[PDB]
RNA sequence: CUCGGUGUUCCCCGCGCCGCGGGG
């Protein structure tokens, strides 16, 4: 429920994209869960099962019943990244969602200062924010953006992409609300409207093991909803790299 | 205190009849 954001203000002349900070932090001997890798699988965090039909299918495949969830699978059954590297053109930062992940932020803090000050030179500002994730309905529409929404599949350049993007935002807000035990208002109250899907484009998917041949869909979004979102909410894929951050217009 | 990458499969979970979802 509690979010901690270590935020660095970048000097006017300087870029340090969230992926750049993430890549540089990977050279600093941090725990795998900082990078959303489950330390008990050696692979990226993934969702948990729960079904009696899924058990049956698992038994047919493997010849035994599913093992217990790992510690991260039990704590994080919807596989939402507890650490995200976030930012925009003017700042970069580390977001911990939940007290569980705050020690990972703490371990990365001096490394992050080293990286940002070495890349940017002098003039880096620092803030440390704390927020309570909350979602509450409104009577009138509130304007939001999504910065660099990533959709691994399904983002087109044609007019129906506004509806597709709207559905992806609803799906993501429902997933976070379930994960954090928050109440979403009725959809007819929320009444999401995607006003603009800005410059729908491609982005080559790069992993820690190198650049792939997959491209993902990437766009910027303006939308309205009768919702007051407090804290940092996300939509789409690849959010541990800061994609899909929802931003209230001010 | 939103709008760097112009377009699809490298891996891990999972579902379906290659396709789709989730993680990176
Ligand atoms: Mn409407």
């Amino acid at each position: 429920g509690q979010q901690h954001l270590l935020r660095f203000a970048l000097p006017a002349g300087k870029k340090l994209w969230p992926n750049d900070l993430r890549e540089a932090l990977a050279k600093h001997d941090l725990p795998p869960l900082f990078f959303s890798r489950d330390p008990q699988t050696g692979h990226a965090i993934t969702r948990a099962m729960r079904n009696e039909k899924r058990v049956r299918g698992y038994i047919e495949q493997h010849g035994h019943e599913p093992p217990p969830p790992t510690e991260e699978q039990r704590a994080n059954p919807l596989a939402i990244p507890g650490i995200r590297i976030v930012g925009s053109s003017t700042w970069v930062g580390i977001l911990a969602t939940g007290e569980r992940y705050k020690p990972l932020l703490e371990a990365a803090t001096l490394p992050a200062i080293q990286i940002v000050t070495q890349r940017c030179g002098r003039g880096v500002g620092v803030e440390l924010e704390q927020h309570t994730l909350s979602i509450k309905g409104l009577d009138d529409p509130k304007r939001y953006f999504v910065r660099n929404l990533v959709m691994k599949r399904g983002l087109t350049k044609t007019a129906e992409n506004t509806t597709q993007v709207a559905s992806r935002i609803l799906s993501a807000l429902e997933r976070q609300a379930v994960a954090y035990s928050l109440d979403l208002p009725p959809t007819a109250q929320v009444d999401i409207h995607v006003e603009s899907v800005v410059r729908p484009r491609g982005m080559r998917l790069v992993t820690s093991t190198g650049a792939t041949e997959q491209f993902v869909g990437l766009a910027d979004v303006e939308f309205y909803a009768c919702l007051d979102l407090k804290g940092y909410w996300f939509a789409g894929n690849l959010t541990s790299r800061g994609y899909g951050r929802i931003i209230a217009d001010h």
